[PDB]
């Protein structure tokens, strides 16, 4: 009754009464948790209540002692274990179990969720010994709904990726597998049961298959799945194909026999189904195959020894002649009405086609080219659009050499497609041209195709918003690919540069145009500037003034902001303008100096009006960083005005992204200004050291902060002795932070990044103490430096930057203590091995290998005193 109204209000669209209800529930769970549980499970078990109420009760009950988040989950589970009595637990368990039999599907499903949540707690501790036997019995003997719900509960329990729960289930493995497979068979008269069973099998794959190691279980599962894919019922088909997709994703290596035997034909049939949902799943099957094989191809490529090769069966390659024509056919099933990023069959097919091209390379070209030639001039826009889409789709993957003559042949017709009636065809054409430029710019000859290509893309950008993004993307690719050589006076786009800048400035000129088009076009302008040649420098200079003028004009615009939309639009404008400004600053370098005063004036004025969640301060900082790098010691005059803004960004960790940017700015300023930045470094150190005081061990800012220590040390030299005791202390502590015996990828990466920071820090410090003739005061820390060097050497987890920095420090140490004071520590074998490994890695860059060579030489000059 009351709980019915609280639950109904809990689902209410009015957030005031919804939040009110949520508060009532939370309060109820706080005042008497056990009674809260009883009330909810009783409402769930009540056959006189509506399904959605019962489901709501069951969900709330589930959430009373379960959560996705680790810590929440720890706390809530503890509530089930230690804040209930056995009578309440027994009651909740029994009522939940009984509700599985309910003819109301929503109540049954909810009860399955409840049971899974309880099982996750009790089964590892063996506190519900009756459960799995009861579920298996229900799944085999129950009425329709009891079967459905119990199968669902079994699936929920088996899918739970928890080692202890899995292990507790081990003894029930065959009984569970038998129950779900037998439930899924066509001999099962009830289609509802079959769907529940095949779904449960899919959820239980990791568990019941025993990792598919044994042929009997394998054939058992594969037989029923293949059978279910050709079931008359659409839902059963869907469950089957979803199951099949997970099987392929998990057990590719076991699939050869089954692929040849049935999967090939089954998925072909599935892709051509009249039901869009199973068609989607069947296309996804081949997307999964392609993804796997792309990964395998890549891994087997990077491998030196064939014993390291992963099993590879070339499924996609073999299947090309059957699957690709179907995919192309599905490209013609566009829904012009459908929303954006709505995943329909046509976009699914396109994704698959892309992956297919990567997976099989040149093999995909003849069926696609046949399709493109047939349909490029079709009367139905569906087929023309499909044709150009397909063409662009296969640009990334096959041998460039093979594509070059096809691109050359198809360049002019594809450009002509930009004048198609259909806006869909024009958009797909623009994107395809971007794909082409990106993958095969070499095949595009400037003198012949460049000008019309650019003209058509700009024509599209300036007159047709629907294709603006695609045009912008293509244009950016072109600017990137036709950039010319470093130091060059001209590149192919240079005679088009001024016109291009004019066009981009024109389309971004309205204050009422589409904000997304404005943003996209500004990005284009940025990339054009970045890749501009020296003949265009005066134009870039002129552009920087226009951009500056527009930036200045946003300041009174800021004043007119009323709505949140106004705010967002203004912030995108300023962020885009800062991006372009940044581009001109970097491109002009020293030549930017005459506009330095104007730049800092408007940028600081923009900072003073920023606040809250905004992308603007970060863009401003990026532009300022550019100006500091360009003007160097000339930038010092802006430090009086700018430093307090920098300090404030540094001290505010509640804006993580800006804080990180601020730390990067300190590195920029100290490196760009050098010793001229020394008077500000005590303030820097105070903020940096202040940041290090945390309740978080893996402080996200620490790696960059340590790198920053290195830059400051270089800038202030002998001054750094003031900070040596503290910083060395921090560096030594940081060196002990590791991912542990079984760490995540994120923590492994964090530690690699951290140790990059540490090594940079030591590097700057060693240099500072050497040049100030203070190697005596550095001497006590040298042993800890070698210790870390050795730790890095003995850890197969590393980055190129880390090894480079390590080589650098080894060399620095040799310089700092000449005439063989460290000859002993250097002649150690792990040192030599470390350096030799670094110099001999052909995958490393030139900087690193040169640094490794310097390290070797530095070592050698140490051995003999």
């Amino acid at each position: 009754p009351d709980i019915n109204i609280i639950l109904e209000n809990s689902l209410s669209p009015d957030a005031t009464l919804r939040h009110a209800a949520e508060q009532q529930l939370t309060h109820a769970a706080e005042t008497n948790f056990s009674q809260y549980l009883l009330t909810l499970v009783q409402a769930l078990a009540n056959e006189s209540s509506e399904g959605h109420i019962r489901a709501a009760a069951g969900i709330a009950l589930k959430n009373a002692f379960s959560a996705r988040e680790f810590a929440r989950q720890a706390a809530l589970q503890a509530k089930w274990l230690n804040q209930t009595d056995q009578e309440t637990r027994t009651r909740v368990k029994q009522l939940a179990l009984e509700t599985l039999a309910s003819p109301n599907s929503k109540a049954g499903q909810a009860a399955a969720q409840v049971i899974a949540a309880i099982a996750a707690i009790e089964l590892p501790r063996n506190q519900w010994p009756e459960l799995m036997h009861a579920l298996v019995r229900n799944a085999s003997e129950g009425g329709q709904h009891q079967k459905q719900a119990s199968l669902t509960a079994i699936g929920f329990i088996c899918e739970t990726q928890d080692t202890d729960l899995r292990n507790s289930l081990v003894g029930h493995s065959n009984a569970i597998l038998t129950a779900v497979v037998q439930g899924a068979r066509k001999e099962e008269p009830n289609n509802e049961v079959r769907f529940a069973a095949i779904t449960a099998l899919g959820d239980s794959l990791e568990f019941v298959g025993n990792n598919f190691k044994h042929e009997g279980e394998r054939n058992y599962i594969m037989q029923v799945v293949c059978e279910a894919t050709q079931a008359q019922d659409s839902r059963i088909q869907q469950g089957a194909f979803g199951c099949l997709n997970r099987i392929m994703a998990l057990y590719y290596e076991h699939m050869r026999y089954y692929m040849e035997k049935a999967l090939f034909g089954l998925t072909i049939l599935g892709m051509k189904s009249d039901d869009e949902d199973v068609a989607k799943l069947a296309v996804e099957f081949w997307s999964t195959v392609c993804e796997e094989e792309i990964a395998i191809e890549d891994d087997n490529a990077q491998v030196e020894s064939s014993e390291q090769m992963r099993p590879f069966y070339n499924f996609a390659r073999v299947a090309t002649n059957e699957v690709v024509p179907v995919l192309l056919q599905l490209l013609t099933k566009q829904d012009e009405d459908a929303s954006d990023d709505e995943y329909n069959i046509s976009r699914a097919a396109y994704q698959c086609l892309q992956l297919y091209a990567q997976a099989v390379g040149s093999t995909i070209i003849p069926p696609v080219i046949q399709f493109v030639e047939h349909n490029l001039r079709h009367a139905d826009w569906h087929f023309r659009d499909a044709a150009v889409s397909a063409f662009g789709a296969i640009m990334d993957g096959p041998e460039e050499k093979v594509l070059e003559p096809i691109v050359k042949t198809g360049m002019q017709p594809l450009i002509a497609m930009m004048e198609d009636e259909s806006i869909q065809v024009r958009d797909s054409t623009a994107y395809a041209l971007g794909r082409i430029t990106e993958a095969c710019s070499e095949a595009i000859d400037p003198n012949t195709h460049l000008e019309p290509l650019i003209r058509s893309l700009f024509n599209g950008l300036m007159n047709s918003p629907k294709m603006a993004a695609s045009c912008c993307w293509a244009l950016m690719n072109i600017a990137e690919r036709f950039a010319g050589e470093p130091g060059a006076a001209q590149n192919p786009l240079t005679p088009h540069f001024n016109q291009s800048v004019t066009n981009l400035l024109t389309v971004t000129a309205p204050m009422n145009g589409d904000s997304t088009v404005r943003t996209a076009a500004y990005e284009v302008l940025s990339v054009f500037v970045q890749n501009a040649a020296n003949d265009s420098l005066s134009a870039v200079a002129s552009l920087s003034t226009v951009i500056l003028q527009r930036l200045e004009e946003t300041l009174p615009l800021q004043q007119q902001v009323v709505s949140v939309e106004d705010k967002l639009i203004l912030e995108d404008m300023q962020t885009s303008l800062c991006t372009v400004l940044q581009a001109t600053v970097q491109r002009l370098d020293k030549e930017i100096a005459p506009q330095g005063d104007r730049i800092m004036q408007v940028l600081l004025q923009i900072l003073s009006t920023c606040g809250g969640k905004s992308s603007v301060p970060e863009g401003v900082f990026a532009a300022i960083s550019a100006l500091a790098n360009a003007m160097e010691e000339e930038f010092a005059k802006y430090m009086e005005a700018f430093a307090p803004f920098l300090y404030n960004a540094l001290g505010n960790q509640e804006e993580p992204s800006l804080c990180s940017m601020a730390i990067g700015l300190v590195s920029d300023v100290t490196r760009s200004l050098g010793e001229r930045s020394q008077p500000y470094c005590d303030n820097f150190m105070n903020y940096l050291l202040g940041n290090l005081r945390s309740t978080t061990l893996a402080n996200q800012f620490k790696p960059a902060i340590l790198q920053c220590f290195g830059d400051i040390a270089s800038a202030i030299g002998g001054h750094f002795e003031t900070y040596l005791t503290i910083v060395a202390q921090v560096l030594q502590q940081a060196a002990t932070i590791t991912a542990g015996p079984d760490g995540s990828y994120e923590m492994i990466d964090y530690v690699i990044s951290l140790r990059e920071g540490i090594m940079d820090a030591w590097g700057g410090i060693i240099g500072a103490m050497k040049t100030s003739n203070k190697t005596n005061v550095l001497q006590p820390y040298v042993e800890s430096i070698f210790a870390l060097l050795n730790s890095i050497a003995n850890d197969p987890n590393r980055s190129e930057a880390l090894m480079r920095a390590s080589m650098g420090v080894i060399g620095d140490l040799a310089d700092a203590y000449p005439n063989g004071q460290l000859a002993d520590a250097f002649r150690q074998d792990w040192i030599t091995a470390m350096i030799r490994e670094t110099r001999s890695n052909r995958e490393f860059g030139a900087r690193t290998i040169e640094t490794a060579r310097w390290a070797r030489e530095q070592v050698k000059r140490q051995i003999a005193g």
